[PDB]
């Protein structure tokens, strides 16, 4: 079973083709007109030239111009000053957008096991303002199996040839695929080879008609959660940034630099929902494996994990990549590693942003033991100090490790209190956890594979330079953070608690706050969504300014 | 032997600390004001504060005003209405760029042994406008082994501590460095320290001076090639574009993004001399491996090189990385398939270049192997159709193939002409080929070790698609190129010869140009300076617009 989708007026709304409407309507011009100087010549046309690739759209302008003189000339009327048939077709194809109703039937099919596809007749933009189209189809391209352009493979999407093209590259019989098109005329083919066929006037009847013969519920479904990551369609970066420390990072759009740091103990694939969203929405996403994990390297020694190195190294990765700056977006650890790149290299920060992870300035008089060990929710903390202890149970089984941890707020198996005395983190934890709702059996194979390659020296080395980072967090107790700073709450996340943050303002005046109802620790697939929507607009609000 | 500079007034004009001065005698105010509230407390001071860590420079401003008024207070005199401490130091900060020659200097030193570092009396800077000195810190910092900063090792440059941290960075005696400073007091301990010191008042005096104890030729020497690469000091890039074909590329710079295609048989080495350049012309700079070169994958399938794939993955390249479009500039075979880029996929490129290849339309008449044939320069081609016999002599001893061929345009070595029958391409070639004066051994290493992977097979491949790219290229014969382009002829090119290109207008109505004297084919060595000026001239009014 097969799905295929018309863009114009199908995936893409308002339909480019009523513009020749709207500007007879507006310019009071004789019904037709313009849709008539557009089709005239028919496939001897310049317009079907233009959509076989013949010509560039640039070089078709002249000729619907033309046809326009001498379609008003026949017509008996006579078009304007500055009637700019150009001027008309930028706005038109700028207005056109997604229609993400159809977007989501289309996702939901194939998530189902439909083999998605895109026909369109369409031509080879040469416009100066050609990439607002590329933008679209680009988004609309990776959600597909294939994309078949008119312009492309020489054929026009009447002519029955292309038909035949369609389901060749499909490889399906026509009784198999469904064809949803604006258009009629562009209809009558796949219905004649036997496919089924939808004609698309208003959406929501669209979608009926499509889950009514799919047998899928494409219409009133749930809120889908946001486009996630294959790691094997993705850029991959490698950067040395030390004699034999090497940092892995996954990479993915335009724009200003957004360096993602995750926290314990997880990965740049902890970033799978806001990678694809914050490219999508016009940024140049940095998703870093932080130095210990997956490929990362992962030196042994304890003091390649204190605050001091790490930031140094990730400064000499900009250094590397020829950035003078990035907005360093933090979760959990990833979040302390933030807010000291904020107090020692200001210069390097567009902004900070941390999940969960408040600033606390470290305090002078205290022991970084004392104050640890003050609270009752850090006791597991002091089971990560002894090198080897809580390497050799998390890697014991690697599979339950995470699905133990990655859970949501309610579904909980850990006794995270009372830990290392007790026996260890997994004192009274079932030794074949259930799948948390929050990830599939996929995903926690993924992390599985991952530290199949370091373990967890590395990452719990993090644990192990308190004494060092105190002593270094000292030295900046007489700054403040006065670039851009946002700091977003989980609710229920009952270790880095909200409350927890409550007197950053006075370290951070102008910090910006959001906040996370029922959500949990683990932020980024929790609830993908809302951190997708505060941190975009703090973005477009703070970053770019 | 060693040189330490300091960075304003040394490594950066104008100083400035000049600006206290400046700014007095701009408004009137009374000699030394600024320079008194600059300094007020000494030790205690704001300012010495600032320059240890302790606090930032927006937590500076505000003391400095004080200071500002409790100095003209006791002066007796009162500063105007909007007088904005931090205005002055912005447009200061701004004003100040680098000391060409002094870096020169520098560069020279370090080319020839010397350990070169950066000690400097500065700050953390939170201001809105940081950027800017963050920029010109980083393109200083990849000069040096290594950047010694007040504000971050806690110590100040008049303060004997840390002159021995310099000297225990450097693991050198006192008499075994140089120390350059534009300020009496700081160079003292140094002096006193028992090492070489250099008032730095004007730089061509304390070049003389330098060049005078170095022992070094500094002063009125020749004008140096651009920076280059060092291929491990890289962010190294990797994208499967399909089910087993991965793409290797460098990445360098941010901004508008720039797709480097080299050509045969090189690699991404062969931008070396242009991918910093560019960078810091405030590009995204890709320098690729193309298919069948390098870390990219080669599969033996003939077909796999034609150009209609090729494109079809540069598409893909762009899709998996979340770029809408990239400016792609070519040379030679690169040249080639970036014409194709822009008559196919106009809307993924901002903007089209080529370098020594000429954009030639098919002729529907004429076979591709007539038309080859037709040209006695082209006879290495048909040399090149039957497989495995070009791989042989090409892979029998790499250093002696790129030693023959990466050659400028006078030291030849190669009969180009009547190749295949006379023998092969090195038919009377020294089997001991001289040392171009365009590379070094060590860069003919890396093209050595580069092609040690895959071998010539899949770069020949790029020739023996002739009928399949000629049958591609004719459906583009009534386009037009309309976007951005850009041709570079060079003179010397016998082969890709300037008068090929003399009938691009009729194709390429808005076709700019370029022209490099006493250029041979290998453009981006040969003439890396007047190639970089050229792209970035050509980037800066065509690319980002
Ligand atoms: O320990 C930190 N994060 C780990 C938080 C995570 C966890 C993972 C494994 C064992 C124990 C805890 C967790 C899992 C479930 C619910 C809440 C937290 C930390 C320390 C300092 C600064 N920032 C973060
Ligand atoms: O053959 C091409 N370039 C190779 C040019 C290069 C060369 C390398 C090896 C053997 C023979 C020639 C060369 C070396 C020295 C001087 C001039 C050229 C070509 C073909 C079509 C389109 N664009 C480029």
């Amino acid at each position: 079973r097969a799905a295929v989708f018309d863009l114009d007026g199908v995936l893409a709304l308002p339909a480019v083709f009523g513009v020749l409407g709207r500007t007879e309507e507006a310019l009071a011009l004789p019904r037709g007109l313009l849709n008539d100087a557009f089709q005239k010549g028919g496939p001897e046309g310049a317009t079907t030239r233009l959509m076989k690739g013949e010509i560039t759209l640039s070089q078709w302008i002249p000729l619907m111009e033309e046809n326009c003189r001498k379609c008003s000339e026949t017509a008996k009327v006579c078009l304007p000053k500055n009637f700019s048939i150009k001027e008309i077709f930028d706005k038109a194809i700028s207005a056109r957008k997604i229609n993400r109703p159809m977007l989501q039937a289309a996702l939901m099919l194939r998530k189902k096991g439909f083999t998605t596809a895109i026909l369109t007749n369409t031509w080879l933009d040469d416009r100066a303002e050609r990439d607002g189209l590329a933008q679209l189809m680009c988004e609309l391209k990776m959600h597909f199996d294939f994309l078949i352009e008119s312009c492309q493979v020489g054929m026009v999407k009447p002519e029955p040839q292309i038909y035949k093209f369609l389901l060749d590259t499909l490889k399906a019989s026509p009784s198999e695929v469904v064809f949803l098109d604006d258009i009629g005329a562009n209809l009558k083919p796949a219905r004649d080879l036997g496919m089924v066929t939808i004609l698309v006037q208003d959406t929501d009847t669209a979608l009926k008609e499509l889950e009514k013969v799919t047998g899928i519920q494409l219409l009133n479904t749930p809120a889908p959660l946001p486009t996630s990551c294959n790691p094997s369609d993705m850029s991959h970066g490698y950067v040395t940034v030390k004699p034999r420390v090497r940092l892995h990072f996954v990479e993915l759009g335009s724009g200003p630099a957004v360096c993602l740091c995750h926290g314990f103990p997880e990965s740049w694939y902890s970033w799978r929902y806001q990678i694809p969203a914050l490219a999508q929405a016009g940024y140049r996403v940095l998703a870093m494996d932080m130095k210990g994990y997956g490929e990362s390297s992962a030196p042994p020694e304890i003091e390649e994990y204190c605050m001091e190195v790490l930031c140094k190294e990730m400064v000499t990765f900009l250094d590397k990549l020829g950035l003078s700056q990035a907005v360093f977006i933090g979760h959990d650890w990833g979040g302390m590693l933030v807010w000291y790149m904020a107090l020692f290299y200001p210069e390097r920060v567009r902004a900070v942003a941390s999940l969960n992870t408040p600033f606390i300035p470290a305090n002078p008089n205290m022991s970084p033991l004392e104050s640890i060990k003050a609270n009752p929710v850090f006791d597991y903390q002091l089971y990560f100090q002894e090198p080897g202890v809580a390497e050799a149970e998390l890697e014991q089984n690697l599979s339950r490790t995470f699905k133990s941890l990655f859970r949501a707020s309610d579904e909980s198996v850990l006794s995270m209190h009372k830990v290392c005395e007790a026996g260890g983190l997994f004192v009274n934890s079932p030794e074949e956890p259930s799948l948390s709702r929050m990830v599939t059996e996929e995903e926690i194979q993924f992390y599985v594979q991952q530290f199949k390659k370091s373990g967890f020296r590395g990452p719990l080395n993090w644990y192990r330079n308190m004494e060092r980072n105190w002593k270094w967090a000292c030295k900046s107790l007489g700054r403040k953070i006065l670039i851009p700073a946002l700091m977003v709450t989980a609710e229920k996340d009952f270790v880095l608690v909200p409350q927890m943050s409550q007197h950053m303002e006075d370290w951070i005046p102008h910090l910006k706050r959001g906040h996370i109802e029922d959500c949990g620790h683990w932020t980024q697939m929790d609830k993908p969504t809302e951190v997708n929507q505060i941190l975009i607009k703090w973005l477009d609000s703070d970053a770019r300014n």
